[PDB]
């Protein structure tokens, strides 16, 4: 009951994108905690979660931010847990710039990052799935369960 | 002894970026195969190679790849494991192509990206260690190790 | 009456753009096939239909995706038939992700590219026709009357 | 013996790139002619050599330009021929003007496109020999035998 | 009366973009025919068209085109007056496959490029009219009235 | 004897490419200057010169610059005469800062933008000649003496 | 009473972005004046300004332009004072052209510049209260108790 | 004798383009000091700097990073001085990721952006310099010197 996945993003903006990564875990049936952290404005706030995300129980960390998109490199800078970034979409340059600032990491601190916007938040939590299957075992069963059913789903034929 | 992460490439040419993945991974004492499958040239290798992939005993796919760069996305469409992809520099476009490729996955079906070249293909090894390490608490105390040892090489002032 | 050409994509909303290529085979009385085929979520059902494409009669595939847009490049992994590629506008990046990842196929396997959107599907199957209209002297007369149409209805001034 | 595709580009500095078209073709015992027809500096040679192509036997027209490239769009508006387009690489934007400038095509005149530079002249060849082997079975037999041999070539680990 | 400047265009979804020229030149009180030639759709009315300016009287060509926009380059092959060009915007990618494929002429052929949209519209219009009162003093007396109101007209402060 | 085209660019650095147009305007006999005007480092002495250039004989300016190019920009704010802008090709970016720095002005001050680089200085000094072709028919005739040679000398073969 | 800051802006259509400066600088209680000067349209208007400004006892200008945003280089050009820039988003291209044209200034004239958009001007206006509370240590204290409430009003969970 | 302009850059190969801005400050008589702090590898160090920068006296942060570049904006997040940012060029993407993740900061706190690459590092030690001329008389004498010395050594003429 206690999370293995932190969610966090750094506005209630972001909410509207990071939901969906937000709703994949519940699904899943995956503890989890949904936060808000600003790289910008709460940055000692920042270092104190990344810092004992492992402590606590965390296993990976799910990181969304756009523009000059620095949260999940940062949070990386300071957990030896997988961070996973997704760029949220920005106004002006639709997230190419939440792109660059986190997926361009140099060797050394690993940003896994997923797609702009609400695919890449959905994603984040199917790669988040994905590690945590690898321990958990009836887990690992909900998610071919989740991609089984996906896969069966798709129509032959599309629709007028 | 058997491997836990698979590392896979379209071409010899792409090797020039993953022995950065090769090496950092022996340098972590993980054990890995390291492969060349073509996502547009050998489609039934990279078929079976994903989908026999877990039951094998892999838990972590590097997968990477230049231009209009597939294999690390098929690659995800065919196994449960994580998989994460590397954006291998291209010639005109400068991984330009490659980074979109790769990173644009519509949500379902996830693909872990680091940056384009050598540091994508080092982090890429850090990230999946990092992974391991939740299994591994041996692996941990290396992976903390190696981030300690980081931190602690970074000179005060550069030389003029 | 069995098709020659097939249209495929990867989910019904890539069907607003994909119906323009489907409207314009019908026509121009070409047999075709319309079906949603997903290399992601349905990539045994991708490898299975580009396989037996030309066993079972078709002699050009119009393939449309958007995002890392897969689905041309596999579908000419595993087919010697010519297949013609349209990118499909993506949300954030307005298909310049789309377009990316179809045209810059490496030397050995081809596909086709068209424009982003609505105008790539058209001209996809236009291509289709003009390729076909070769094996067929009575479409390429009906393709004749329809470029000599498109020619003569251009008008001479604008209307306010 | 007489030629079924016809190469084109614009300037003596192109053959660098489309010179693996002309070679590709002549590996497939394909009759070309490989010429120079500017639409900039020749248009009314353009006009002639498109408008009379398919009444000169031409099936297919592959051609290439870079910068803002025009050749293959105009070649398309004067043939009901496929015309197939490569960009040539460009020194300042590295052909990104030859790629939008050639697919980007309206919709009512295609221009199938391929990767800028040496891959996409290839796989030009190699899309036009596809269109010619619906026609041609000794043909068909020898891309089958092309691409059989390009996928068993591919080696199964890299080299140190 | 006669026309002095030819303003044409691909199709009448342009209009919406190319009648701001069409209004600053009646604006100056400077003859000109405002046209419809697409450059894929009738290449030989705008051989005609460019072949024929000069002769006709015409001093300046404003061509505005979208997406692959070939029209101004192509009307500047064919007559050795000044050709401005005017990038539509299009639908996926706002005018930058527009602005690329009109301003990146090779040597030899210029055409005079102006900014994406209604901007450009009414500064070709305006560059044309800085052409022709290089030739008449009334009409270089009405473009300095223009530009002094323009300048004299603009606030000191903003409104809320 | 007195100039009637001025050439003018930032720095000596710009003359690598701006002597590109110095060399064509010789070539065609069209009396000119060449200057070094910097818009950021000699702001008055650009107020100066675009000001003064139209009584002092000027009826075309031509001016390079790269980076945030403001040069072009700037002079046609000061003048009514034609303004043709040339994108030096930058470092970093290539020129495409440089290009988007000219082209994109808004309505009301224009600038005839050529192509990045060499290309776009020759065809500066190429526009500017059809622009005073219009007030000198010996130009005229030696324009089009050049354009037919130009013609000519395309090869119909490429050499391998 | 007196004014330390000068915002400028192009247009009155700038006054969307630039009130977001105008805003933050009241609310910090920053004596200010809000102008609309035209680096194209009224380039003596600009030259004075920015060389007056100093003397008039100004010490920071905040400039706001957009498409080839000329408006902050120029001031520079003209003044010692430090100029900050702020990138008015455009309609086809989305501010992309007003950053290169503003951030992209060669060596020896200076502009700070801030985001695309909204942002930017309010940063713009942050970044000249902390230039100024180096001055003023009663603005030092308003500033910090500014950052205080920013950071401190941060949620710590989002709401749906 | 104390420093009032801190210069930080991630790594050593960053000072080849940050010894620019080392040097112009020296040429100033600028006080200051250069230093390596990795927003990556050394975050707590980047913490401690930020957060003592005021009280130890500096008045200014210039600071450089590459490729994801969190450096500036982390710095900014911990200080209420003013921070300056430098793009440092990168591999692959020339220092478009570089200029994205420094300049688009979101509202709240700012940088002030420079260009990518020497020039940039150039620009923050001037732009340094008219901040800390508003505090000192003497260092504005210099600057204005500096100014006017760089205004006068512009030639007239280009060199051929």
């Amino acid at each position: 009951s206690a999370p293995v996945v932190g969610i966090i993003m750094g506005s209630q903006s972001d909410f509207e994108t990071m939901r969906h990564a937000d709703a994949l875990l519940t699904e899943l049936e995956i503890p989890h905690e949904t936060l808000i952290v600003s790289a910008h404005r709460t940055p000692d706030r920042l270092a104190d979660y990344a810092r004992t995300a492992a402590e606590r129980g965390l296993n990976v960390i799910i990181a969304g931010a756009g523009g000059a998109a620095h949260l999940p490199g940062m949070c990386a800078a300071w957990t030896r847990l997988p961070v996973l970034g997704v760029p949220v979409e920005s106004r002006a340059l639709k997230g190419m710039d939440s792109l660059l600032s986190i997926v361009q990491m140099p060797g050394g601190v690993p940003v896994g990052t997923l797609a702009i916007g609400a695919s890449g938040a959905k994603n984040a939590a199917l790669l988040a799935a994905s590690i945590l299957a690898l321990l958990n075992p009836a887990l690992a069963a909900r998610l071919e369960t989740f991609r089984a059913l996906q896969t069966a789903s798709v129509p032959n034929s599309p629709i007028t």
